[PDB]
DNA sequence: ATATATATATATATATATATATATATATATATATATATATATATATATATATATATATAT
DNA sequence: ATATATATATATATATATATATATATATATATATATATATATATATATATATATATATAT
């Protein structure tokens, strides 16, 4: 279907004109300021705090003070850097809450597309293919109801898992060999990075909703009574959107604590392992050591961000 | 012993799979969490022909750069059989030679991709599918392979 | 690790002014080409 | 007798000119971006007039 | 002994002048996308000539 493509044009003019990262990407100075703001929040867990921002912006602003082209201050690095940081947060780039600052949706696609537009290590890793096999072999046999096929998929895994403990209790057991376990070790990185991926797109989500709904609140006349229900109803429409449902989906599996303390012990032995030097930095090994508590954190966050909107009925509804 | 008693818990717990199923109680995906589910998938491999991308890259400019050292006057026969080798020894172990390398490991053991290829016939078949991707996402998922065996 | 601060945006820099996908994005007439290339592009895959 | 050689015909290449589309390059008008004067906001010293209050006089 | 009422105390809210910091409108410099121009290349047609192969008369 191309009938849509006259509107998709449109739909591009906008986005260009409208979305903070695609004009950031444009303006002249962007690669100083994408560089600065990745060096930035490459160390943050929650959102950094402001004073610490305006402090660790300053000391990136002095590294590269060198570049004149670029109209770098020489009298006070620190003025300089907090005019810098108004200065995006003004660009809708950077956001303000309880006084730590966040990185917006729009800063961290910026950010994933020049990071993978030059030669580096590559987003894939040669244990990406098992890992889409595993998964459409899950999804398939979840897929179909024919119990006939569902017992025949068991039955041939637990012969083949029979094979594996007679072949293991035998001893001839297998593992990893070095640059095998290296790529798997990148490739689960990569794979747990993009949880964060999109902490940031729910919130906006609610956050559009609830302006919507106090903007369409303006017809007083409506019944309070229906918004005894909207209070569920907001969070069940955003349930037919991805947004909505998959988070609380997410929080709910988050939830099990038993699965996640299995995947923390794991990944405390996955990363003791000596290859993990190997396969990741500093930097990344620390953040991926205690993922699940930046996890829980920053949902945490986004559940208390939309207590806001769990307010807002209350906003809306007296009048007294 | 840690693999042997991991085996023997994994064993119990499709163990317990199927003495659920045989009793009755097989259990489908939630036909929402299906859908989710099946764009997870898409996303995973919308990576994997987007690293060939550059694959083919490398490759071409060690192609490349050979072509031109061999009008270098400098190298023996010898020289030139060593560079040739070892540049492709060297771009083969780096990462995307590394995938290269994977890749070529199934087409190998050809029964696993043409056992995915099958699955993924089986879930773009599925109503939900539909809903989850647009036709030319579908399309693209179900020759994956095809689009991979080619590149 | 101070390198990966600096050399980093060096490296952007070189990639803003040679990269081809960045020098597109940054063109005043981004918007129609990349429209128009992919309803080419998209509804057929071997060229 | 067989084969030789020139005149003939025809298929192909070469020269030349016309017009069109092209590439490199210059200059132009346009837009982003920086710099500035200016007004307005935030914070402060110094102090007044004030509301609240202790401490307090006065009372039953 | 508790309760009404007293001069003074706690302490601040407000006011003014001052500086510095930030927001805005405006001017101005450099980067950009595009219009115009000359030489170049492409393909077209018109015609000449070169070439292979053949018809014909001929040598020995």
């Amino acid at each position: 279907m191309e009938e849509n493509t006259r509107q998709r044009t449109e739909n591009y003019i906008s986005a260009k004109n409208q979305h903070p990262a695609w004009i950031l990407l444009a303006t002249r100075r962007a690669p100083l300021v994408l560089s600065a703001l990745k060096t930035l929040f490459e160390k943050s867990h929650d959102g950094i705090p402001l004073e610490e921002a305006i402090q660790s912006l300053s000391s990136i602003l002095i590294e590269h003070v060198s570049q004149e082209q670029y109209d770098i201050n020489q009298d006070n690095p620190f003025l300089q850097a907090s005019r810098e940081l108004r200065e995006w947060i003004k660009r809708r780039l950077i956001v303000e809450r309880d006084g730590r600052i966040f990185a917006t949706d729009a800063l961290e696609v910026a950010i994933t597309f020049v990071e993978s537009l030059d030669n580096r290590f590559m987003t894939s890793t040669a244990s990406r293919l098992s890992t889409v096999q595993r998964e459409i072999e899950n999804l398939e046999t979840r897929l179909n109801p024919n119990p006939a096929n569902r017992v025949a998929t068991l039955r041939r895994r637990i012969s083949e898992l029979e094979r594996e403990l007679q072949e293991a209790e035998a001893g001839h057991i297998e593992v990893l060999e070095t640059h095998q376990a290296v790529e798997h070790i990148r490739d689960v990185y990569n794979l747990a990075s993009s949880l964060r991926a999109d902490f940031r797109r729910v919130e906006d989500s609610w956050r559009e909703a609830d302006r919507a709904l106090r903007q369409s609140i303006i017809g007083e006349q409506y019944h309070r009574g229906d918004i005894v229900e909207r209070l569920l109803n907001d969070q069940d429409a955003l349930l037919n959107t991805p947004e909505g449902r998959v988070f609380d989906s997410f929080q709910q599996q988050l939830r099990q604590s038993s699965e996640l303390k299995a995947m923390s012990e794991r990944l405390r032995v996955i990363l003791s392992h000596p290859s993990a030097s190997d396969a990741l930095n500093r930097l990344q090994r620390h953040d991926l050591r205690w993922l699940v508590k930046r996890l829980v954190d920053e949902s945490q966050t986004v559940l208390q961000a939309r207590a806001r909107s769990e307010r807002d009925v209350r906003g809306f509804m007296k009048t007294g």
